């Protein structure tokens, strides 16, 4: 229900903590409707993850 936005926000705070990244690749991929229904700050929140992944 409303937990699809919470767990995405829970994975957003957990991906900022940095194999283990391969399980993180499952959280970052397979977009069916979560990368279509969601807000305007979540787009730059995805940019903060890959730049942190660039380190």
């Amino acid at each position: 229900y409303k937990r699809y936005c919470i767990i995405s926000r829970f994975k957003n705070n957990i991906d900022e903590f940095i194999s283990q990244s391969l399980k993180i690749a499952i959280k970052e991929l397979q977009n069916s409707c979560s990368s279509s229904l969601i807000h305007d700050y979540i787009r730059k929140i995805d940019v903060l993850l890959t730049s942190i992944d660039s380190a």
